[PDB]
């Protein structure tokens, strides 16, 4: 959404004449008109191939469609489609690499002269073929969440056309990015992680997939849960609420001791040493594509985590996540059934939800996330 | 900023005439180089012109940058007007028209069946010379304002190169418009506005402009002030806080009945009927792009004015203006003279302002507010 991403990995003995071959040809690329009709018709067929993914894949698009300032849906690129022709295509490529900005992370077996060498041998192609020049620092646009209000409940429906099953998404945004809101949402998701999967799957048999956790986005984030049921959504729904307080009363309940081990676990797996190259290079290029550059990040939020009470959780809890929560914000993702219509502890009263009618004026009406600072 | 903007004006027997050359030289332009060059040196000239500008009019428009969302600067464009050449320009033009939304307010001596006419006029025109297609509902952005910390204020400061005064400005942002934050909003300048003039330009000569009044931008709206002064910024700053001071005081003290007059005062005001045809046309179309569509908005919110006391006025005040308001949103822009360097009565101890170093780093580290529902 921002642009094009290129990576190249593996022995770096011939790695600069690939890159080069590739810079070369994506800077004067010329396309052949009947691989060019081929491709076309091949991306036609997987955006009508959409509505056959699965009702988890698709609460997930649709939340992602939800969450952000500006997001094009699969149907909108499928129709947009037909008014592409090849000379249009033929000038779109010289304008989008008119103006550029680069950000790259090279990482492995080279040196600092090379790295400059490399940096500045695709500057020099990109000059010298599509004649690019910089972008504006302001132009660097990027896209925030939109804001749900404090006690809010917003529910979108939809329906899966291929699938007799359902697919549930519920979201409970919390805040922005920061030492604490992580650790705090962190470990919580780390706490309900395996009393969920024991509840509701293996016991109440909610769905084959029952999936729990943080979500993190656009500088923002907050708890998701993902279920895919032959159940009914509103009855999922309930389900979930019902665990929560379950679970609240349950991590009340609890000696410091449990709550220590859950802090040392979430603590190893924060903590974690890289095993090989590329896994080191995603965590890298994870810090840089959010632009938030907290390379360190680990042992700040380890060492933060070590510092945390039951308390903190419980006062958590009670600001952002219980149903009569002063600053709850719940957004839900109904996908159901193609047929569907629209003992066990107690499921809470929830208020009448706000049913989404249109994504334009639901994001319209609501404010926007600033965007995280660097570091 | 949302486009292209035609109005034409007059008698209507020849008006469709007259149209339809524009759209049509619009849709099938051929540019003349001579005249590029020419014309686009002009534009360099007015870029530039920029910098003898008056310290008030700076004033208005940094503020204008500091609270839209997207805003290029004068400067920014400059720099970007290098890269327009010829054949970029003869691209653009046919790629700007290749996708269009209209919206058209037609007023006057005129028919429906003739304003079909010409709309479709329009329509057709459009589409047999530059091959216009719809745009989606979703590519219709509108930009947000970003939306100011509860008990903040910050200082934007500049100078001006040409001119020995200064300038500031000084924005309170209260909240997104509807009938009673717009009436409390419209009230209060109107009780403190001519205060204004009288005490801090006659008595106190803070300078030639001296200006109070409701701002409105993009769905939300404030309170600003705006002074030319020989005076140093920081004392305007002084100034203006003590003023606004003695007006809570002042607006606690008055009888029923001087309330009541400023409330009639405010209602004659609002209720002032266009005395001709452009003017009324000014309205409806202010009413239109900024898609709130309230046309009797005039009616509703001087109905509700009349309801209103001298207390919620206090409460208000109390809530979003004074020096201590859990609610305050301050920002101030100081144009300093170009020598310029970087009883009475009482001033209340201000905070710390905190100083914006570049205007993308604030406006990233901001929320923005929502757009206000049709």
């Amino acid at each position: 959404i921002y642009g094009m991403y290129l990576s190249v990995k593996g022995y770096n003995d011939k790695q600069p004449i690939l890159l080069k071959k590739i810079i070369e040809k994506m800077a004067t690329f010329e396309i052949d008109e009947k691989r060019f009709e081929i491709i076309k018709e091949a991306y036609m067929r997987s955006l009508n191939n959409f509505r056959a993914e699965q009702p988890h894949q698709h609460a997930m698009y649709y939340l992602r469609l939800l969450m952000t300032e500006v997001a094009w849906t699969k149907d909108e690129l499928k129709e947009a489609l037909d008014d592409v022709t090849l000379p249009r295509l033929k000038a779109f490529i010289p304008q989008l690499l008119s103006r550029l900005h680069i950000e790259a992370l090279l990482h492995g077996n080279i040196t600092k002269q090379a790295a400059l060498g490399i940096m500045q041998m695709v500057e020099d192609t990109l000059i010298e073929h599509a004649h690019t020049k910089p972008l504006l620092p302001s132009q660097l646009v990027r896209y925030r969440e939109v804001q749900l209000p404090d006690r809010g409940w917003f529910v979108y429906q939809q329906r899966n056309e291929v699938h007799n099953n359902s697919g549930i998404e519920i979201y409970y945004q919390t805040d922005m990015q920061s030492t604490s809101e992580n650790m705090f949402l962190e470990l919580f998701a780390q706490i309900i992680s395996e009393p969920a999967f024991n509840t509701l799957r293996t016991k109440e048999q909610l769905g084959y997939i029952v999936f729990s956790g943080p979500r993190r986005a656009n500088g923002i984030q907050g708890l998701r849960f993902i279920i895919q049921s032959e159940k009914p959504p509103h009855y999922l729904e309930s389900r979930v609420e019902a665990f929560l307080i379950t679970m609240e009363k349950s991590i009340e309940d609890m000696t410091e001791e449990a709550f220590q081990k859950h802090i040392q676990a979430l603590a190893i797996r924060r903590l974690d040493k890289p095993k090989k190259l590329s896994a080191e290079s995603a965590k890298y290029w994870g810090e840089i594509i959010s632009q938030q550059y907290n390379f360190d990040r680990d042992n700040t939020e380890v060492a933060y985590l070590k510092t945390l009470t039951k308390e903190d959780i419980i006062k958590f809890y009670k600001e952002m996540l219980a149903v009569d929560a002063p600053r709850r914000h719940k957004v839900s993702v109904h996908v159901l059934a193609r047929e569907m219509d629209s003992n066990l502890s107690q499921a809470p009263a929830l208020p009448q939800p706000e049913v989404i009618q249109n994504m334009t004026e639901f994001k319209r009406g609501l404010p926007l996330f600033p965007l995280v600072k660097p570091h």
